């Protein structure tokens, strides 16, 4: 199967290129966030603060150098919303090397909602 087909079956995923340029993204950040694509772009940073690994930038390089951890991601919401704003979200990073991309696929943390 292929690394987009595969995600489908997953709400809570995204697929970067090698910029962290979104590609795909799942159900669920579609339902809280797909309505400001067009408006905001589709920079991973524009939407994504990354909690774990500890101290890591949002760069590919060094994402990738650490795609074997845990990662955990904070949502930020487009607009003034204290509701999604820093929604967690934990998973697991994979690379596809073949078509240089990034997939993420979690699931939401409610511990702190």
């Amino acid at each position: 199967i292929g690394v987009a087909s595969f995600a489908k079956a997953f709400p809570w995923h995204f697929i970067t290129d090698k910029r962290l340029e979104l590609v795909q993204l799942g159900a669920g950040f579609m339902r809280l966030f797909g309505t400001h694509l067009a408006t905001h772009g589709s920079s991973l940073g524009t939407y994504f603060r990354l909690l774990r690994p500890r101290g890591v930038p949002l760069d590919f390089r060094e994402i990738l150098k650490r795609v074997n951890t845990p990662f955990m991601f904070a949502l930020k919401m487009p607009g003034s919303t204290a509701l999604a704003e820093g929604l967690e979200i934990k998973g697991q990073m994979v690379f596809a090397a073949e078509s240089d991309s990034l997939l993420f696929v979690g699931s939401p943390f409610l511990d702190g909602l």
